């Protein structure tokens, strides 16, 4: 799973650039749920029936909105990653 | 950039499992910095000199701590992505 | 609690949880002053819940919110 | 200062999150206690107040009475 493929797969199915607030609201919701999963100690790599409410799920759900926000804000995350590599060597 | 490779690269240069709070704190810091960037409308794909403060950089920095929390919490994001695919299709 | 960092870490988790629930309630437009039967999930409840953990964190971190407000007011006029 | 209310709410919500980010930093760094004026910048005290400030600003624009809400919550908890 390439990171630019994740971003574009998410763009294929969930892209409403006139609803930028929707996506920011959702990011913050998922970070709240993540806080809860970490507080409860729901760590490790869940099977399918362990997934709901796990640190793993909430980590992914935050990632989803990172990517969804990137599409909305015209951000290429893979190209941004690369520029950060340049900064981190200089 | 493969997602597993990103997670694995971050773990090479930043992995302290006895400091789980460090990483959660840092996540919240970046989300606050991301919020500033969206508020200030610093959208688009920046060149190297436009990178500091950009929506692009803050989304990346948030991505970074999602991955680094995944490493700390024993989460495989790519495996978790696959599982979420299954639940979403149902 | 009695070990201070565990208390702080708890209230900080809860702070982020409520800020999440507040985001949802703003998204859904659950504004105004609710009666009791509309309290759950309202913006009002979530704003109170966030306020609650702010205050809880101030107690544990040795913060006087009222004296902090006054210090901020000097900086403001300055 | 703001005339269209969703725009005022959106601003205050962005600022609230910004301030929560800054509070996270002040806690990570252990900047606890009650500071004098020279120690206020970047302290836990400052960020707590700053978060408190936007909670209130957001309550004003959403038509929330925090005193009455607190009272309603107390009735619930007792139940
Ligand atoms: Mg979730
Ligand atoms: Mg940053
Ligand atoms: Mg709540
Ligand atoms: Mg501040």
């Amino acid at each position: 799973m390439k990171l630019s493929e994740l971003q574009s797969h998410i763009k294929e199915f969930d892209y409403a650039p006139e609803q930028s607030e929707h996506y920011f609201f959702k990011l913050i919701e998922e970070v709240g749920e993540l806080s809860e999963s970490i507080r409860k100690g729901k760590s490790g790599q869940p099977t399918l029936d362990e997934l709901k409410g796990s640190v793993a799920e909430e980590l992914y759900d935050v990632l989803y909105y990172v990517c969804a926000l990137a599409n909305i804000h015209g951000v290429n995350l893979e190209k941004t990653h690369e520029l950060k590599e340049v900064l981190n060597k200089v």
